[PDB]
DNA sequence: ACCCTCCCCTTAGGGGAGGGT
DNA sequence: ACCCTCCCCTTAGGGGAGGGT
């Protein structure tokens, strides 16, 4: 007859007091008596096995709560319960690994912003493919332009990616404006990520990418005075070297700070595609 | 000017009410503006943008508190932040696997507890390895044992596997024992799951194996007036087909149930390797 | 129809006091 | 020394009422 107090009980299965005291709570495991007299803890030498289970179940992580059924049943039952909790664990595991690429993707995409070498003057690169989806901007100008714009495409986003749009798009025809309100928005994209079957897609959308061709883009922080010389360098440019243009222009825009405690800046990147 | 209603922004950022209701009150994301007659929230199609990265650091699993300070910084902070984010994901990731394994071999063993065809009589045949550790049990003999009889090596496997000692075991002595007390304990295991280094071994513990000899057991569900005949016949089969001896009984335990709720049973499993 | 609030639920405990063996 | 209790903390909200536009 070897009786124990709950101290050597959490020292033998390495348990908090408070644990075990909850546990006879949550009544999976009580002491096997009480002391009507001084409201002690003790527990037989019986007991310990049954706090096997809950250790290796809480180590899974299985709520308590289900624990306790989980006890109840026998062998059979609890090894196909063992496996649904690797259906489970199995499951958690591919998601995750997903959004390890994911980031891993986006990254990237921001290093890339950074590595941005000539901030105010034309780059000239070759670049690479990219899934994007958009709409047609049925009317909005630079001017015009919102977030509200954008809803549709960004719930589609999120709804197969988990990640919104870091970047914002619209593409713009080529040509020398003489103004601002000389050019309005054509197709308004958002770039998409996941390479998974993009389903249920209302063909209000269209989706598509911007190649792996050649560019002629520059980047900088958005200012309105500023915005429109960067397009007329750019403009200028090709003019000069007299380059082919072989699509439209795709000023894509991301923000520098996400702070709401200060004022909104964000760099710029009309870029586009000749050969 | 564009404003808008709590709603429109719930529908909008596909968000629920009670979120950014709370958001605001995280101090988070409070509203461009609060109606200070009729208590009523209004945001600016600025304010949006903020979501984003809220959204995605939720996504991620960020706790709010976190996204907070998450926010202020500037992209080659945010960058390593998001970094940061990846070498925890990428932690918790190669942990979980392991357990997905660590179970799949659990299962196996119990699998093939349930694969026993002959409860009550002499099964002979060709086992596998036992990564097992144990001491020497200094006196106990089956009518001795307990489980406080455990704690170190028990301590032991938990901190090297999470996973605690479902399998119970000891072995002895070969010998025509003319009763129960006629054995006495010589070491006492666990067996063990990974194959990871095993570090800081207290030296009052071995290391070592079952080897994938072969083996002449049998099993079945303990009771003492039981496990004697199990090993008498056990000891009679030996004897009579005359087999060659190389080890030691390997009478290990495991429970049925685990119910507090009722009688604890379990099934017994006395092997002998011979040649 | 929308919004706003106040409230009371939802895990698995942990720290810490406060008195008693 | 140990135990026991009572209490008040710890996320991210969600349902639901209760009255007001
Ligand atoms: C010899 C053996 C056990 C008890 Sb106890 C007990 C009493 C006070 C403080 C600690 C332990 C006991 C149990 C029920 C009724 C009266 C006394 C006791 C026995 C087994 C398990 C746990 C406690 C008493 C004497
Ligand atoms: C009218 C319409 C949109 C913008 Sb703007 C913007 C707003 C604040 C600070 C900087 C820029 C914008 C317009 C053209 C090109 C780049 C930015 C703007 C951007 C994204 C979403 C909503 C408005 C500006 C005036
Ligand atoms: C024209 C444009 C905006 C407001 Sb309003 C407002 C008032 C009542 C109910 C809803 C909106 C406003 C703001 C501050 C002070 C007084 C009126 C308003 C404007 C921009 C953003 C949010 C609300 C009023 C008239
Ligand atoms: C004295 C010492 C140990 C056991 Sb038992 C045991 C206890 C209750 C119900 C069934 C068995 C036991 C002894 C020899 C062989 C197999 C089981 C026993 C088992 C594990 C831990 C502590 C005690 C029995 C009497
Ligand atoms: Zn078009
Ligand atoms: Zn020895």
């Amino acid at each position: 007859e070897s009786y124990y107090s709950i101290g050597e009980v959490s020292k033998l299965a390495n348990v908090s007091i408070k644990a075990l005291r909850y546990y006879d709570k949550i009544d999976l495991f009580k002491p096997a008596y009480v002391d009507p007299d001084t409201s002690y803890r003790y527990y037989t030498d019986s007991q310990l096995i049954h706090l096997d289970l809950i250790k290796s179940l809480k180590y899974i992580g299985t709520p308590l709560e289900e624990m306790k059924k989980a006890q109840d049943l026998e062998m059979e039952e609890l090894f196909a319960f063992y496996t649904e909790q690797e259906r489970q664990i199995r499951e958690k595991l591919d998601f995750l690994s997903a959004l390890e690429q994911t980031i891993s993707l986006v990254k990237k995409r921001m290093k890339r912003q950074m590595e941005y070498p000539a901030l105010g003057e034309v780059f000239v690169l070759d670049e690479e493919e990219i899934r994007i989806i958009q709409t047609e901007a049925e009317g909005i100008g630079p001017e015009n332009v919102l977030n509200a714009s954008y809803s549709k495409l960004k719930k589609f986003i999120e709804s197969a990616d988990g990640f919104t749009n870091n970047s914002y798009g619209a593409t713009f025809s080529f040509q020398p404006y003489t103004s601002i309100d000389e050019m309005t928005y054509r197709h308004i994209f958002t770039p998409v990520l996941t390479n998974k079957q993009i389903s249920s897609i209302t063909p209000d959308m269209e989706i598509t990418t911007i190649p792996k061709g050649r560019y002629a883009c520059i980047a900088y922080n958005f200012s309105p005075e500023h915005y429109f010389l960067n397009l007329q360098k750019l403009i200028k440019y090709i003019a000069d070297r007299q380059l082919t243009v072989v699509s439209d222009v795709y000023e894509l825009i991301i923000p520098i700070h996400y702070s709401p405690k200060k004022q909104e800046e964000y760099r710029v990147e009309m870029k586009i595609r000749i050969a």
